[PDB]
């Protein structure tokens, strides 16, 4: 059990990274130990899962435990958006603090460990940031459970017919890891086209068929980074192209246009998925080099948005803090419009960065117009090339047109019909 959590660890103040390779034990060894020593101790208890299969999985790794699992107990289990989204209205004190894959750069992620670092540091509790990969260490390679050999090799980008002979005469089972849904689908056609068995895993499919892959033993899982943390693929083989889609803000709008490198705690995420199990060597296969420097990425401006209506003077996770984009503040909301920007984000599935847009600007929490008043170039297409139309209450015709436009609301995991529900005023 790692060094520095012997004791003293639970003490106001102080600030633990356990910087743990993956399938070296965070969740379902060294977290339940944290636990099992904060309620002998009385202490009370946040523990912050990334996602819903983390916060499984610690449901199975905390069982037989007095532990309340949030979607008569001291030891509060929740997701880091759900602490952070419940921060933006009688808020809820714990002296202990203990973040599971607090490398992730989700901006309710960076909020959350930038709120705990904040209270750390002004000591109203104790902090155990856990991951693989800390924030500041820039390591693609870490150790394993068992051997891993990492291979450069060409990776086809979209379909191909011949002249990767490599991927299909493979006898064990893969992980294929792409940088959007789209090139998801590309690959997973000519997989099958070739006879081999494929589940894709993203937003759109990963609740319906996550549990399919332990029981149907597909081929390929063919997966967006969605699998990059507490995902079992029980996989032999990574296939690694090292890039993501890169949501950016251009020309004050929300682009996703082409792809990014992947950071190295992604590339260590991905290559983890592999190398679970001593005593099997597994294979990591990848494409190009990597890349820390994602501070042009909306995610910081959306993490500031969120950490400055969640609050001393709050900022980031040390390390992450020469990219909060603004002085700290600069977002904070009024009560009544912080009211406005918690309802988008939790009830109408909207991006931080719109719903913080739409709470500071729109005169009533009923207004649709800025759907239907922005600038021409704005204007959203269907498919097949038409501008998307809809019907306010009184029956004038609309073309969807945002005053702000965040790509990420119109493609990749989410549809234009679930925002013109929300346009046409039935939200
Ligand atoms: N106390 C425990 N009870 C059950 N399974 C455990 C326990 N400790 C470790 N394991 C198993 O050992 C492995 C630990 O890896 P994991 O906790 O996923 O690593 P990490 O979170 O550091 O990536 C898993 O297969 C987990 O189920
Ligand atoms: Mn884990
Ligand atoms: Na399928």
């Amino acid at each position: 059990p790692q060094a520095v959590v012997g004791t003293g660890w639970t003490s106001k103040g102080q600030i633990t990274v356990l910087d743990m390779h993956p399938g070296s034990g965070k969740t379902h060894r060294v977290l339940p130990e944290l636990i099992r020593q904060c309620i002998d101790r009385r202490l009370r208890t946040l523990v912050l899962a990334p996602t819903r299969v983390v916060l499984k999985e610690m449901e199975r790794a905390l069982n037989g435990k007095r532990v309340r699992f949030h979607s008569g107990a001291i030891v509060d289990v929740m997701c880091h958006a759900t602490y952070v989204n419940r921060r933006l209205l009688g808020r809820q004190n714990w002296e202990v603090a203990i973040m599971d894959e607090a490398h992730w750069t989700d901006p309710h992620s960076i909020a959350a460990r930038g709120h705990l670092y904040t209270l750390a540091k002004e000591n109203k509790c104790a902090l155990v940031l856990m991951t693989a990969t800390p924030p500041g260490k820039s390591e693609p390679f870490p150790e394993s459970n068992g051997a891993i050999t990492s291979e450069e090799r060409q990776i086809p980008d979209g379909e191909w017919r011949d002249g990767f002979d490599w991927i299909t005469e493979y006898e064990g089972r893969t992980a294929w890891f792409v940088p959007s849904i789209a090139k998801g689908g590309a690959i997973a056609r000519t997989l099958r086209q070739k006879g081999k068995s494929v589940i894709c895993l993203n937003s759109k499919t990963f609740e319906k068929d996550y549990s399919r892959v332990r029981d149907e033993k597909p081929d390929f899982v063919v997966t967006t980074d969605i699998s990059e943390m507490g995902a079992n693929l029980d996989v032999s083989r990574v296939i690694d192209g090292r890039t993501n889609i890169k949501p950016e803000e251009v020309d004050g709008k929300v682009e996703l246009t082409g792809t990014r490198r992947v950071t190295t705690a992604s590339a260590a995420q991905r290559r983890g998925r592999v190398g679970r199990q001593d005593g099997r060597t597994d294979e990591y296969i990848y494409s190009g080099q990597c890349d820390d420097d994602d501070s042009g990425l909306v995610q910081w401006k959306e993490a500031q948005i969120l950490l400055d209506n969640i609050t001393p003077v709050a900022t980031f996770y040390g390390p992450e803090q020469d990219k909060m984009p603004e002085v700290a503040g600069h977002f904070r909301l009024t009560e009544e419009k912080r009211k406005h920007f918690r309802h988008l984000l939790t009830h109408c599935d909207f991006t931080p960065w719109l719903a913080w847009h739409v709470a500071a600007n729109v005169s009533s929490v009923t207004d649709r117009s800025w759907t239907w008043e922005g600038p021409e170039a704005n204007a959203v297409d269907e498919a097949s090339g038409d501008l998307v139309t809809f019907r306010s209450p009184n029956g004038a015709e609309r073309t969807l047109r945002p005053v702000w436009k965040d790509a990420r609301m119109f493609k990749e995991g989410r549809d234009i019909k679930e925002f013109v529900a929300y346009a046409s005023g039935r939200r």
